[PDB]
């Protein structure tokens, strides 16, 4: 069957199909995904006034990100269930092309909201020392955009052209490393002149940021992480990818947002944790 | 017809089918489910300022849980009606696999929000005495997650492998008992140093918590509670399961949330009740 | 064909079909239904601060009821259009079972929100004299639930078993009379020690309550109110039922809520109308 | 084909079909419709505190009307696209009865919200002199309802029975004239003893009211305004009808609401325009 | 296949079909579109109180525009996926007419909100010097409407009648140039008597306005910008058009709104940036 430049889910779906567990789990984890985001939207709105005025833009940007992530994860949940249909005879879910091919690209372009806003929002909580606000913001946003767009092109080829997949991935990675570099700088300057309590939180934020963001290129590579005809080039790999996205999404957006809120409280003149 | 690792609803649906009453009731009770949750969302938002600032996080977390539960119960309501279709010739609803198999697993993974947040939220109303806040929270969250994940694996096998069903269920149960243990401690420490009115409420909360949470493993076992080829391995058991979920959901989320709100009022310096 | 324990709409739909007017009107009146409820939701939220704090729970409970009623009436609007499909050859809408049978039972189980909350909410406006708050509430809620549950069982049989229909209906009626009894008591005690203006409103509330609530058993019986093979056992009776529900819904929920709000204003120490 | 008592859209749709332009425009204009209403909902909520408390009920009722109109226009937009399907062979959209016949009656019954509330809401801005508040309200509401109900019956016959169409239309018209009469009285009494600024606005409101409300019987007659086999008994007439509704809807609801808000500001003791 | 007065997307879709990348990208970019708008809605509401009262109408009108754009872009996202269906045999998406033809006309009529409101809203932030507020508003609104309506007629013919396409486009362009003229005047008068910081922002607003608004006629012409049978009369041109719309939409609505908000802050007597 002729699929072209399509994600590997569609190939598994079209040949082997998915077991009840594989299909249902993938559905469940996406559903949990979008549920978490809408719950988070409510949380961040409802807690705006828990911090001093100057910090409240962080709450607002969290909320912005929640909207994006909800809409996407919801749309993608539906895309999953439309793309694969139960076959009675064998008792597995197979590619139903009338529902469109499944594509992870939805996530990527929506990152053009999430990434810039997540990177931006810390700059409303921490004070920089030697770095300039506008400079950091511009570096974040440029490298963010390039990271995403290059990756986005990559993933179309994850089956059809493994070379293009890896080369685009590599280029993307370069921009990723730049972001890591700049964020580390920000975190360090953030720590300067604040309580030990706030410094502990920023330490935690950095570890959360580093792990959670790294999951995303993890999900990129997922089908191939056990090499050719490996364990992960299978319904098991499909499950793994969406699990990793969901963990990454919750970590990088919600928990990140919560920790920033907690930092904002410690830095607030009225309030205490 | 090969169904595999699927819930028992699909087996009843595929062999006997469901009567008008069985199909419609199941539909109605899920609808009532999600209606209750959205109504609850409104209630908890609209009553935030009925309690002192420090208590208001309980209202917010109630609201968070309402969002999760609404989304899930709504999604599951639709799943029910898509999965079973009327057959004119016999006048019963039968498995329609084009709608996907029905699976209760949606609930389980969404509990990864509900359970942690419900356990968490009491710690914003009551003061601990001998226990440490972070300790209780960590025990709740770890045991919560393990309870859910093990159960989630179990339920896939409730027909296909009765042994796996029961063993996973048993392991889950161990974690459940731990939670019960910790919550009892919390309730007792909560009672110390507060009005008799607030103590009465916490007494009620404990009974509500104990019954409502125990319904959930009840629903797990439901098809087998009258043994093999029992009364409950039938459309009657299908109805019963979703009824029990809905009672449990309303009790454990809404009423629980309401009682905590009432406790918060009694502990509030301004307010009376 | 074999329909079983199904509402009479499905029997009309399956034999005679519905005319354009009958089908469209039923659709229109349900649509108006849910529109009214969402508009009411807005009204009750937006007018919360028009009354003293102590009265504001009445506004909140109105809002709660609006959410329930919206969701249900919306869902039921869609159920109507899915259940009956145009036949080109004869030019009438006939039962389309692929859409599920139509069932009024959706309403009934959602009353488990509406009824308790509507009865409850007056107790936040009026002061009782000789009666106890918790006593009245418990009687309302118990008799409410029994009324609904017994009726709910009844209506499944409105075609399939006329005896069961009437017996369950009769039992339901007993609990209805109890509620009427208790509400009358409440209204009388409410009138004691308040302005003539507030007393006039409570007089109006009682008449509204009595008529509007009585429409509901009216809708129950509707197909049979002109006896066997009567005028109303027809598409005309189908129309009539849903019209009566919608009148009853608007009266018993919205207008009731509005009048209570007006009462709350007169009893409010700052406020004037 | 046998269509029965159906709107003329369905007859054009069933015989000639609709061109790309006719089908798409009708779709676009309904979409614009419901978009305007939801935008208006936001506007009216967000501007509540721009006027003195006593005037704020006008904002609230505007908002109520917006909800109704949104829901309806949205529902009707979907009805349009479901009712007419592209035929490849000829390249026109034809009646698809599996989607139900299109009916304008949805609008009419929703007017049972819109009309009463629009007429009501002015009575919260202007002061009457010689007329009684409750008297005007009752006349508005009675004549409103009769206007709508009679018209609603009429439009079912606009093809099937031209006599009934015109007679019901005529009766409706009588009630319309009564409303015009009463509104003129209200406007004049409104003008008495208020600033020149407020008087100018009421002058504008009257012209807006008169034109916008008259469009609605215009849309009623639309197919026949060029007589038999005229220009307008065609896809061109279908387009025209929905355009006129949309102009009327925006004028009679949104702009009307805006002008009243502006009047409320001029009459407000705190505020300036 | 007879398509008639239809957009060129449908012709590409009906002959060549779309590759995975072309179909998916178009879907992704529209999704990002509507996501951005809903996020923007939240932002503009949540930041109303960040500026002095007099400026807050700009926030409200931003919000209004967000609602319109969300609804449209959402609706259009769905229209895309309904209009083109995967063909298994060749592995390309082809026109599926059961989903309706795709038409960009949805956008145009919704501009009847967006354009007037965007032009209007600046007049609440800047002070005019030479010009009259009502005069500028009327010129904006008249020329806006004429621009849109003429363009709207044009685009129906972009394939079927290239002459009509270009003539209507030309007429539209005339009105566009008028708007540019008036806006330039506004921006210059805005700069007079305000801080250098606010002047820099208005400089930026002008460049943003000029580029972003010019993209829209760009998208109009897109298929023909490489002449006959050029690179862009292809799936590549389809992609390009929707990319350009989305860039234009984000720029002209969100970023424009953000910059105005920033200007409002600098002009605010309480607040600083
Ligand atoms: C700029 C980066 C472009 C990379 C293109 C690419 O990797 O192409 C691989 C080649 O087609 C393998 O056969
Ligand atoms: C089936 C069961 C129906 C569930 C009932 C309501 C669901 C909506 C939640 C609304 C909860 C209202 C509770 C309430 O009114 O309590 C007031 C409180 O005692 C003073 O603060
Ligand atoms: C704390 C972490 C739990 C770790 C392992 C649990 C292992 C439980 C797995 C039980 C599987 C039982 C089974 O597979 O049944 C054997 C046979 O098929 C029946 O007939
Ligand atoms: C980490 C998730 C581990 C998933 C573990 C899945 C175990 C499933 C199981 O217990 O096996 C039952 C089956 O019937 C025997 O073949
Ligand atoms: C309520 C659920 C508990 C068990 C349900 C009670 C048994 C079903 C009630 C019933 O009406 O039985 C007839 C059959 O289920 C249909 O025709
Ligand atoms: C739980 C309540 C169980 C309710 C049991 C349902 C009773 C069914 C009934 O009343 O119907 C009798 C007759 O068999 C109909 O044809
Ligand atoms: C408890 C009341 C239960 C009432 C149930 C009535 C059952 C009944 O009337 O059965 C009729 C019989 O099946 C022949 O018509
Ligand atoms: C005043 C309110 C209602 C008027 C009641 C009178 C209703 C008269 C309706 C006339 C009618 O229905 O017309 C019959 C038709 O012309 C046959 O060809
Ligand atoms: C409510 C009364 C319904 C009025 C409908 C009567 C009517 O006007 O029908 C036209 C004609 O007489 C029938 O073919
Ligand atoms: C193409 C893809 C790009 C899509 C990205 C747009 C994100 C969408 C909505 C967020 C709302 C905008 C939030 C911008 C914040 C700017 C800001 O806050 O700066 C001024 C501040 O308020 C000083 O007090
Ligand atoms: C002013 C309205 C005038 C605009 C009408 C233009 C129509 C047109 O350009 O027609 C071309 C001709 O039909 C090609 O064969
Ligand atoms: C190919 C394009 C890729 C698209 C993705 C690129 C990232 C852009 C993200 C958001 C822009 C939102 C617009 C906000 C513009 C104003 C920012 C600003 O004013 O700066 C903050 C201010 O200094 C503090 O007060
Ligand atoms: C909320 C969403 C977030 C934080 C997304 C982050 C995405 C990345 C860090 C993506 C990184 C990638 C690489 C570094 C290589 C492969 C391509 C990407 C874009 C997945
Ligand atoms: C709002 C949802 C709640 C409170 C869910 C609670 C779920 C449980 C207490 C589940 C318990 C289970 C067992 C103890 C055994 C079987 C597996 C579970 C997960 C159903
Ligand atoms: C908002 C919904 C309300 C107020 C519903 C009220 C329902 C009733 C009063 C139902 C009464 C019934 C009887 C007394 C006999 C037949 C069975 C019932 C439940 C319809
Ligand atoms: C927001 C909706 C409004 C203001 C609707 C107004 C409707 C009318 C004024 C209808 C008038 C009619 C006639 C006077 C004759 C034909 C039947 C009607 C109902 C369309
Ligand atoms: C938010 C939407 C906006 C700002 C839309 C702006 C639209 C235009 C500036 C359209 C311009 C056109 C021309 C000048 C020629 C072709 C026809 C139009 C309407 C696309
Ligand atoms: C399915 C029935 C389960 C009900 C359990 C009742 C809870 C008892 C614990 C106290
Ligand atoms: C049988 C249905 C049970 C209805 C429950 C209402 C009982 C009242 C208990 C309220 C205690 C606060
Ligand atoms: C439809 C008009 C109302 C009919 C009255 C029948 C009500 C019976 C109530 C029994 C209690
Ligand atoms: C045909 C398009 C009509 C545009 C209406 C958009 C809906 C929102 C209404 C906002 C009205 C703005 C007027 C503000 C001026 C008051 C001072
Ligand atoms: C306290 C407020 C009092 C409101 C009284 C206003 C009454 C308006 C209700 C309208 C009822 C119209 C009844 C029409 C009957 C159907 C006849 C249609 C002709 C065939
Ligand atoms: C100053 C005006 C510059 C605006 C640029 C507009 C270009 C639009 C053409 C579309 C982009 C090319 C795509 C092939
Ligand atoms: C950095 C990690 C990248 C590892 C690249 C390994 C490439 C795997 O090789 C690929 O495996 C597929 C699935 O088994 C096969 O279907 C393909 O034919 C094969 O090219
Ligand atoms: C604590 C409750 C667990 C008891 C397990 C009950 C054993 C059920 O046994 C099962 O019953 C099914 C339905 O009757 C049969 O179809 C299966 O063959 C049988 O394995
Ligand atoms: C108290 C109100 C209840 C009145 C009961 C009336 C009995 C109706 O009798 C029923 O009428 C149906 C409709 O034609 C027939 O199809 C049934 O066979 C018949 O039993
Ligand atoms: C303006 C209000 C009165 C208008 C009445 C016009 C009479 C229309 O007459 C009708 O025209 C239809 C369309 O051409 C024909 O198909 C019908 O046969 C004819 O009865
Ligand atoms: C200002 C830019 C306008 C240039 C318009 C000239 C291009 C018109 O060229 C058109 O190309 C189409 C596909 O490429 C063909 O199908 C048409 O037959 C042809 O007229
Ligand atoms: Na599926
Ligand atoms: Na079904
Ligand atoms: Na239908
Ligand atoms: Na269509
Ligand atoms: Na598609």
């Amino acid at each position: 069957q002729e699929l072209g430049n399509a994600n590997f889910e569609n190939f598994i779906g079209a040949t082997e199909g998915f077991s009840e567990i594989a299909y249902q789990f993938t559905s469940h984890i996406l559903t949990l995904g979008y549920a978490v985001m809408l719950a988070g939207l409510l949380y961040f709105i409802l807690t705006i006034k828990n911090v001093d005025k100057k910090f409240q833009m962080s709450n607002i940007l969290s909320a912005v990100v929640m909207v994006s992530a909800f809409l996407l994860l919801y749309a993608q949940a539906q895309n999953w269930t439309s793309s694969f249909t139960f076959n009675e005879e064998v008792g597995r879910y197979f590619l139903d092309p009338s529902g469109d091919l499944f594509n992870n690209g939805y996530r990527y372009l929506n990152w053009l909201i999430d990434v810039p806003m997540l990177l931006f929002q810390i700059l409303f909580v921490v004070s920089l020392t030697t770095s300039k606000f506008s400079s950091v913001r511009n570096q974040f946003w440029f490298s963010g955009a390039m990271m995403i767009i290059t990756g986005y092109i990559g993933q179309f080829y994850e089956v059809s052209n493994l070379t293009a997949f890896l080369v685009w991935g590599a280029i993307s990675s370069a921009f990723f490393f730049h972001i890591l570099w700049v964020m580390k700088k920000v975190i360090n300057e953030g720590k300067e002149g604040i309580s030990p309590a706030g410094q502990k939180i920023l330490s935690n934020i950095w570890i959360l940021f580093l792990i959670s963001w790294t999951l995303y290129p993890g999900a990129y590579l997922m089908p191939y992480l056990t090499g050719v005809d490996g364990f992960l080039y299978s319904e098991d790999g499909v499950m793994a990818r969406q699990l990793v996205y969901t963990i990454a999404d919750v970590s990088s957006k919600v928990i990140y947002g919560v920790l920033l809120g907690n930092l904002a409280i410690t830095l607030s003149k009225n309030k205490e944790l």
